[PDB]
């Protein structure tokens, strides 16, 4: 679909049998989702920001359905203040920026 | 242009006479650029991140060329690691998300 950017680009994602709201973010390398447990083993990952680090868990071949489009990739789960779809899942649904 | 997201969407912008490389970021509401000496009156601003805040200089009707498209808007200037051009200027150049 065409998403203009006057409002935050929030969409629905179905992941782990849950329907959640997430931000399509071209400035994120990785996808970061609010806490939940998924199927599989997880690798600890410590992600950074401005005055520190946050520990998150990395799950690896998770099916996600972003606005009906199925995509498979790595998801990081942890205490994020908003669900963020990073470029790793945006490339999978063939999303481009256009102007 | 139609830009794909396999690599970081970095573009050449022109602001305050100097050329810069910046990240097209749909997740960020604002445009935050590195220290440059912009001519103009400014206000201090705080932008929060992981466990803290950083102070920047808010400038308000700045002309910014982004891949030849001129846009006018607010730019926050300060110790950013990464030059962010967010939604406030992406709407101005007619940038969309499409899939
Ligand atoms: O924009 C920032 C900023 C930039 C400049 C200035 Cl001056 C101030 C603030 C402040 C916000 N962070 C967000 C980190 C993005 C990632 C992440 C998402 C959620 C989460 F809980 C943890 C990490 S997304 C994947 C890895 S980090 C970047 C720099
Ligand atoms: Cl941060």
């Amino acid at each position: 679909p065409q998403i203009t950017l006057w409002q935050r680009p929030l969409v629905t994602i179905r992941i782990g049998g849950q329907l959640k709201e997430a931000l399509l973010d071209t400035g994120a390398d990785d996808t970061v989702l609010e806490e939940m447990n998924l199927p599989g083993k997880w690798k600890p990952k410590m992600i950074g920001g401005i005055g520190g680090f946050i520990k998150v868990r990395q799950y690896d071949q998770i099916p996600v359905e972003i606005c009906g489009h199925k995509a498979i990739g790595t998801v990081l789960v942890g205490p994020t203040p908003v669900n963020i779809i990073g470029r790793n899942l945006l490339t999978q649904i063939g999303c481009t920026l256009n102007f």
